[PDB]
């Protein structure tokens, strides 16, 4: 098996609602889409959602990476070998997470087609029968929070997490709203997207929501400092986890030593994909360090990939992949089970892509061969 | 694909020579083979090797803890769903490496014939095309040992692995002996086995090392001491490598944690297969500590699982599998290429059981149903 | 004196009823007793109740472990040369610590009868006069363990161990409601056997037990991660226990270099018997870590050799060795004086096999010449 | 069993020739004799030599603490319930291990007498068989000490204990002369008896030594700087003994913490007797320290109380009480085979005491009761 063709499409995700959260307010989601052809016939597809602000990578970047530089050492390799292609594509390019993530989903679909297999039983198997969906509530007045909870809770959803991020005051305000309106039983948690910048701000915060049963505060502070995710930890009882602060193995050795989380938000368009998703997940699991797998809000394609890493492994104890919730329009038919998701028996991702609604969202394409 | 049966073989295999290291003799190897059975028909085996002296089982204590324990939970169970298995086990049962080992190696081998797979394809892919092989020189007089290594010379072998650790002096002398004996271009490796006891004996036997280009010095203290091992390593620039001081990822944290080690053998028999062998690669990666997997002098079978692991991982840099190098018999047919191990293609664990063999190499066996 | 022959006796004790803690459920208790038998005609007796989930032993592999891997090594052996026989048995194999208790337990009641003294008077002298009995409240319904409670204080009872570790919401309410029915005089300890996992839901759980009088929390944890005990212990005020986490002195050099808890859960099943018992007494004492000694639910006989540890050291300050009340038939006659345990001055372990009842619960026996 | 009386003796034990080191000369060793009744008739002695500068005691203050403040108290009590007698004296009086020890022994020698086991039967069993004994080269011109090294060399001695500490220039040129004297196959180690002071002045020293094949360097610095000595083996590849540093408990914690030694030379002077002497043991063995078994230069009786605890532990690899080879006097008759030291099988100490010498020695006495 090798690849023969690599098509790349720029496409937009369309949103119902605009996603608000405290460094960015999106309308739609920008994602590059991977098709990878092998001289056996099988067709693998794999997609990148870029966040500027997390990766430094964009989407004209990410689809340009892809094509000048990852994309043409890649013909002729078999999708398989994952650890080698991994391998050439770091001795390639440093980072450049979300691109790489791209290619990695794409071989792991086409291995699962290869094989007859869904991807996590080809990376440890079923292990999780089904997961809770968590509804993302965008940041807004305190009102407008509690409200659309309400209106979420009426259609099934158990478990929100509540997107803060402007102001300590404000955003006590709107958990505090929040919290009133759905009663003590639902589940709450709350991401702060490094909104409160430093520890200072985020310990006096801190003091207002011990009595509001929170499942666990998010990245309060800015990415780059781990050291004031420790400092807060230890002066603080309320569970703890980085997002933007971890993306490779290089910061969960650095969370690891400085013992700054209780959990971490594993994503593929921070790592790499797949693989090194894994190995996060082996690597969290050795400190005892509560696993999540997130998202960028994805289509169908990526947000799969996320699910089958999420239920091939015990040390991921919840999942938010979203995206084919939020869109008006998917290049893949996921399908979910609100209040939750579970995963079929279907190989490689599971997932059929409509070729018609790709072309349609598609605004610039290429390939390479 | 469900598990049927699980016939368990208590055999001996016989050594050529015998297997001298420094806390034990050895004329043959205790194991105990695993034949997994599933609805589809689909046979798989795996391997358990104890070493007593390092996990605390035995031959006899192995067959048992698999017969009344382990494998009776497992009848109906997918051998696909290896995450999944090795959790039931875990909560069935605390350490037991090599126990699980041997269920764990031959869900491997079903799974690969299952999919038409090698292993390695099925873990991370090709990574290696091959590895040189490392001869393993017993301990004895400087003078038998050095006779040895230039009469394996002559066999084509360029790396040899001294055993030594009984009284530093002498060690000290036997070193000497076969450095002088194959000149310096021969690649030689120490292994104390916990002989030295501490630090202060070991940094004194390696100042009497420094001239000789050992490439590293193998665990020296006695297992639980990891602390005695970073003590040295802070004292000394020759590489040092820990074995029977690492089993689990529990070990593995603590090494990463007082920076103890520069490489660290990894061992099925020691984590409980291949599964747990690659959480084990993962977590030094991290750390970016170099692995090798190493081995117990084992069978064709466990053999080929610890190749299948070491070929595709790029932190995985040399191997220590030599056992159907060793024995007299063996129920596999694992082809190696001395200096130099290549793997085939074949799925699974690509290897033939002969089934004669097996039957006249066991002593007792039984069925679980 | 020299051993002639031990006699190795697979039995099972009926419990009057099922004992239910967080990872696992009893309706009885597979032991294996030794019967040590000398030149001089004295018999001393051990016994190893074996906890899968703790050391990695089961009742089958102590049984095997006994017969063909440490007895046959002993045959010749005086018993009383305590040091020498646990040097022999671990340079023979690593760990078992069950398996090894029965043999050291037989050899200090052998001593004791030999020089008329009772075992405590051999390992330091009675320090202690006796020691309040702790009832423990198997992991049932917050009403069911409130009941009996209530029930047990009739009896005499004064101090109580609770069993919890489900989930966190659940186990509070059966903490809050057993102290509300017995009011706050009476001593409640908790013990999560390893039920919260980490650091992040134990603390959570705290915050909800400090109104409660909890006189400590054991094992909050799981077992190896250490580091999460020093984390707890560095946020709250409520005395900690380590259990499943302390085995040897390996755990004991961890637990005092991270000061990982206030006190500590010592066993002879965990740690090789009595002679081991007083050592790790002698390293907690050192680093002022207050000392428990107890069981995993044993017969008069181990029950027995763990009082007379405890009553021969002052840094030991509590007892849970309720076995002989919990079974329904006991090979042993240990005396208690609920709600206190005082021991006689009997010779060796002070008791009396009745070999009739022993027979009576026999599976299978052997004996080793 | 209880003691009727207590006879203290304040003798004085005339030595062969002087005895220099470091910090004192000696032309005879003081020492304080104890003899212990019970109400069965059974005697035990015991013994404290007091060093003045190590543990703050002097032959004088010795026998009225004795007098006044320990014995007193002890009237009735059992002596084989030793813990409990320990923890009187603790509660008594802080420290002053010297009387502590002379009170320890007499009871371990009647615990042996009453039992008709030697006293290493009771503390562990016999362990090891022999030991070697090692001279000790009072400090003096480097020509004079080499010439007393060749002399007892051909009395059989293979081992050597180098007294320095005046200057380092002199001290190098001291082990440079004797080393050059007996050759390098003899054993030879070094006490500076805190004579170097500091880190500084100990590593200057060092360089000079590294081409010497020493065992070890014992105390260089001041007895309170455990911080020292820390450093120093921090930069050295030498063995580091602690023998003035290390006391009770409480300077074994901080030589663990600290990681300050590879050895530490055990008293019973410095520990208060036997059982002290036992823990410190236990506790060193955890830490994976080798241990040795010391002496102030004693009489038969307290030297035998050494022995006893030497011979039944492992971590104990060496011994230093060579009292009874110095003196020209002793009231016990303590057997030696130079160059070894054997423990024979007679109850308690297994020595006589030669009354007529006793008196013959003392200056003054008293009796308690
Ligand atoms: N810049 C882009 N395109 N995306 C940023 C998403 C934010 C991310 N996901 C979310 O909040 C929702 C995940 C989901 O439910 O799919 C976070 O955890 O902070
Ligand atoms: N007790 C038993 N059965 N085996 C112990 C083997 C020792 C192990 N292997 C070796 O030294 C040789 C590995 C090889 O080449 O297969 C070690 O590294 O120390
Ligand atoms: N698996 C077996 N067989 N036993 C496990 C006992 C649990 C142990 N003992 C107890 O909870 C009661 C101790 C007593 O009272 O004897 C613990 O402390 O967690
Ligand atoms: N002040 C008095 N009374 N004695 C001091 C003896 C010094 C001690 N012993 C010795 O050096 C010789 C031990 C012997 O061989 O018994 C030390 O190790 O430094
Ligand atoms: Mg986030
Ligand atoms: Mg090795
Ligand atoms: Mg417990
Ligand atoms: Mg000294």
């Amino acid at each position: 098996m090798k690849i023969t063709a690599i098509h790349l499409y720029a496409i937009r995700l369309p949103l119902r609602n605009p996603f608000v959260i405290s460094y960015g307010s999106y309308s739609d989601m920008p994602s590059i889409i991977v098709k990878m052809e092998t001289d056996e016939g099988i067709i693998g597809y794999g997609e990148g959602v870029a966040d500027d602000h997390v990766t430094g990578e964009s989407w004209e970047s990410t689809f340009h990476t892809l094509k000048h530089t990852l994309t043409p050492a890649l013909i002729g390799q078999n999708p398989m070998n994952i650890e080698k292609i991994h391998d050439m594509m770091d001795n390639t390019i440093y980072g450049v997470p979300t691109a790489k993530a791209a290619i990695d989903i794409a071989c792991f679909d086409i291995m699962g087609k290869k094989l007859n297999q869904p991807v996590y039983q080809l990376i440890g198997g079923r292990y999780h029968e089904e997961f809770p969906v968590t509804h993302v509530l965008s940041i807004a007045d305190p009102e407008n929070m509690a409200e659309e909870a309400a209106s979420m809770i009426q259609k099934g959803y158990q478990s929100f997490k509540m997107k803060v991020g402007t102001n300590v005051k404000e955003d006590v305000k709107r958990i505090e709203a929040v919290r009133e309106r759905v009663g003590n039983d639902i589940a709450i948690r709350v991401d702060v997207n490094q909104g409160w910048k430093n520890s200072a701000n985020t310990l006096t915060a801190l003091r207002s929501l011990g009595h509001l049963n929170i499942d666990w505060i998010e990245q309060p502070v800015i990415a780059d400092d781990i050291d004031a995710m420790a400092h807060i930890r230890s002066k603080t009882d309320l569970p703890l986890m980085i997002d933007e602060g971890l993306k490779s193995s290089r910061e969960m050795r650095q969370i690891i030593k400085l013992e700054a989380a209780d959990k971490v938000n594993i994503k593929l368009m921070k790592c790499g994909g797949i693989y090194p998703a894994v190995k996060l997940a082996h690597q969290a699991e050795m400190a005892g360090i509560e696993c999540q797998v997130g998202s960028m809000v994805e289509s169908s394609v990526a947000s799969s990939a996320g699910f089958h890493v999420a239920f091939s492994k015990k040390i991921i104890t919840s999942v938010e992949l979203t995206g084919p919730l939020k869109f008006t329009k998917d290049i893949g038919n996921l399908h979910y089970d609100v209040p939750f998701i579970r995963l079929n028996e279907k190989p490689g991702l599971g997932i059929e892509i409509n070729e018609d609604t790709l072309q349609e969202l598609t605004v610039f394409q290429d390939i390479v061969r």
